[PDB]
DNA sequence: GCCAACGTTGGC
DNA sequence: GCCAACGTTGGC
C-alpha cells in the first residue's frame, strides 16, 4: 500500500472543501464514509511505506551507504507492476537479466523475473 | 491511539 | 460499468 509524498505542489495544497470528496469529509459537515483524500491533493509520486523491506535479505533501502548509481540502485527498495514483490535488485540471483523501470513512480519496475515470462 | 486515505467490490 | 462504502494500513 502506497503512501502520499507530502512534497509534491498537490501533496502540499489545502483541502479546497468543495470537491466531492471533501464535501464527504465530517471536517466538512459530512458523515465521513468515503474516506478518500481531497480531490486536489492527489500525490502525482506516491512513495513505498516507511515499513517496506526487501523480500529476500529483509533489509530497507541502503543505497545512502553506496556512492555510485548503479551501486545505489542495486541497494534500493524496487517494488513489480506485476507481482508486487518489493526487492533490492542486488538481492537478485538474474545475472544481466534486466526489468523495465517505471519512472512516473518512484521504487517502481516490472522485475527481471516478470519481464523474461512476459 | 488518532486520523488520513488506499485499493477493491458488491449492489445498483 | 460505476461508485459509495468499507476494511485496514500508514504517518504522526
Ligand atoms: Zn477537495
Ligand atoms: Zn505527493
Ligand atoms: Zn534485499
Ligand atoms: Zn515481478
Amino acid at each position: 500500500r502506497r503512501t502520499r509524498c507530502r512534497r509534491c505542489r498537490a501533496c502540499v495544497r489545502t483541502e479546497c472543501g468543495d470537491c466531492h470528496f471533501c464535501r464527504d469529509m465530517k471536517k466538512f459537515g459530512g458523515p465521513g464514509r468515503m474516506k478518500q483524500s481531497c480531490l486536489l491533493r492527489q500525490c502525482t509520486a506516491p512513495v513505498l511505506p516507511h515499513t517496506a523491506v526487501c523480500l529476500l535479505c529483509g533489509e530497507a533501502g541502503k543505497e545512502d551507504t553506496v556512492e555510485g548509481e548503479e551501486e545505489k540502485f542495486g541497494l534500493s527498495l524496487m517494488e513489480c507492476t506485476i507481482c508486487n514483490e518489493i526487492v533490492h535488485p542486488g538481492c537478485l540471483k538474474m545475472g544481466k537479466a534486466e526489468g523495465v523501470i517505471n519512472a512516473e513512480i518512484p521504487n517502481c519496475w516490472e522485475c527481471p523475473r516478470c519481464t523474461q515470462e512476459g
